[PDB]
């Protein structure tokens, strides 16, 4: 069909449209700094020349929003995140439960495990929220968020229990400003009414 | 309620460059107060340093439309169906610049868009266990009928396609996983929570 014209044939291109020529690990410690060399299709029709990009590689994470549907409360975990220091009033952040996903593990298994270990919470039902790329211009990291049913009365890390409304107001005010928690709590603000009905049936 | 400790309670002893390239990886060495009442020992953490960004959600309040930009993000490759992503206009904030200056410049360079009024959405840490990066999101008033075509600086090997969707369509794409990068998810969830008042404010 080479005589067929271009017009006779969401996003435009797939993995068939990129060639990763080479990968190198330039730094290996707890995390890695990798270098990708690749060429890719251009929107105008041609192929790019070879492009090189640095990629921060630290694996991928499972995240759990602990929500008590009886009490309309969320459980937050506080701990120091030194990387926040230079742009934040304090490096101690209020966050969701989270942990790295190891080979062959599922998001749900990690989320449930971490909820018990960080916050001492037994999780009942879970539902997916969303899975997102934290900052794909520079890091490969993907984080997959679930909401988990908890009894908030049963709640170096410190555990905080607050109303959903307070937690969301802290997002609005900038007092909760890490991506995983912002995404989870915005989702909860959009979905809590149906979720509470589903989980208190 | 709220957090327990402040910058009075942590000392950064030193920082060491582990990798110096286009971006950097630094080792922070620090000590900090513990919730149990003591002081930690010396802690180290590897931190990815890549500066900070301004992000623009281009929203047409008359048409209830959103402008997205499509381009390859190779880091997405290993965990995504395709490394081409649908994203918000964005760019790095250089020394002395304002978030608005960058957002307006990138809106023109990445999408061919002039911007009218602007309002903050939220400023967030992308992944603060391992990177310092902060991204500050604005919503910008645009005429989505002027958003079309292929943009980006060809010299910088930047190849960007503009897409226009309705707001409801963009949000549906978030729900379905077709838009799954933090900046766009945060911006579009915010828009779902605020569009009624924002359209009223900008169509008066
Ligand atoms: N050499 C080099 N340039 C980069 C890298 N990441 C981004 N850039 C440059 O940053 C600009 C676009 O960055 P973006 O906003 O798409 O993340 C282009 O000038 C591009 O060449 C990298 O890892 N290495
Ligand atoms: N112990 C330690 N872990 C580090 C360092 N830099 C990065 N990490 C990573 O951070 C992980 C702990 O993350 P956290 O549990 O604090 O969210 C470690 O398991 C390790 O992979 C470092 O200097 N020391
Ligand atoms: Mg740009």
């Amino acid at each position: 069909m080479h005589h067929h014209h271009h017009h006779m044939s969401g996003i435009t291109f797939s993995k068939n449209d990129v060639e990763i020529i080479a990968r190198e690990t330039l730094y290996r410690g707890f995390f890695s700094l990798d270098l990708y060399r690749f060429r890719h299709r251009l929107f105008n029709g041609g192929m790019s020349g070879e492009i090189t990009r640095e990629i921060f590689e630290r694996g991928h994470a499972a995240v759990l929003l602990p929500f008590d549907p009886v009490r309309d409360e969320v459980v937050l975990v506080e701990q120091i995140r030194i990387a926040a220091y230079d742009t934040s009033e304090s490096p101690w952040l209020l966050e969701m439960v989270a942990g790295m996903i190891e080979a062959g593990e599922t998001v749900e298994d990690v989320a449930r495990r971490e909820a018990l270990e960080e916050a001492g919470l037994e999780v009942g039902r879970t539902k997916p929220i969303l899975s997102y790329l934290a900052s794909p211009g520079g890091t490969s990291e993907r984080l997959s968020i679930l909401v988990g049913e908890v009894d908030a009365s049963t709640a170096d890390i410190r555990v905080h229990v607050v109303s959903r409304e307070q937690a969301y107001q802290w997002v609005e005010e900038g007092k909760i400003d890490n991506a995983a928690s912002v995404i989870a709590l915005q989702w909860l603000q959009l979905h809590y009414h149906n979720l509470r009905n589903e989980w208190t049936k």
